[PDB]
């Protein structure tokens, strides 16, 4: 997250981390035992790390609890991360709790404008390179679908949106990919991708999560 906030320990009780030796992406829980991240985020040997504030170090809210499968979206494409969502199920059931719990999906879409909480343990910088680590938040509109295609021609699909600011300074970054966009307690957005960090009319772009709440639904209710 560049030009954001340090969130406060646990103060974003459905962020997970997802390690695999060392974090490489973030992720939201959705119950006891799913996550839901970005497809581009998949990889075997996967640990997902629940309650953490600074990841480098045992702060006593953690768990961690390995993945026992993983579901990238049967239509996502790599090269136009359309559909870039992907669901990962945890080995056992977190231990849900006021540092530990999850995020509510949309019953419907949220519009432009909406205000959404970003967060993240992505690169802090728009040009040289910083990891924080402790949990870091940016809060941010959801822009126009119009602003969105005019920002990245011919890229942006039904299936993603944009956030932030077209002034730049204020975005996501390398590292957060898969973490939450949360707008009035709603999960809306994922972390995917956009050209750079916090340049000026290149805004993030996130997964439109309202797309696949049939998906999520269907897919928990047989795995
Ligand atoms: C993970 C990620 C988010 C964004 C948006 N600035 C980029 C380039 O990479
Ligand atoms: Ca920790």
């Amino acid at each position: 997250i560049v030009g954001g906030y340090t969130c406060g320990a646990n103060t974003v009780p459905y962020q997970v981390s997802l390690n695999s030796g060392y974090h490489f992406c973030g992720g939201s829980l959705i119950n006891s035992q799913w996550v839901v991240s970005a497809a581009h985020c998949y990889k075997s040997g996967i640990q997902v790390r629940l309650g953490e504030d600074n990841i480098n170090v045992v702060e006593g809210n953690e768990q961690f609890i390995s993945a026992s499968k993983s579901i990238v979206h049967p239509s996502y494409n790599s090269n136009t991360l359309n559909n870039d969502i992907m669901l990962i199920k945890l080995k056992s059931a977190a231990s849900l709790n006021s540092r530990v719990a999850s995020i509510s999906l949309p019953t419907s879409c949220a519009s432009a404008g909406t205000q959404c909480l970003i967060s993240g343990w992505g690169n802090t910088k728009s040009s040289g390179t910083s990891y924080p680590d402790v949990l870091k938040c940016l809060k941010a509109p959801i822009l126009s679908d119009s602003s969105c295609k005019s920002a990245y021609p011919g890229q942006i699909t039904s299936n993603m949106f944009c956030a932030g600011y077209l002034e730049g300074g204020k975005d996501s970054c390398q590292g957060d990919s898969g973490g939450p966009v949360v707008c009035s307690g709603k999960l809306q957005g994922i972390v995917s991708w956009g050209s750079g960090c916090a340049q000026k009319n290149k805004p993030g772009v996130y997964t439109k999560v309202c797309n696949y709440v049939s998906w999520i639904k269907q897919t928990i209710a047989s795995n």
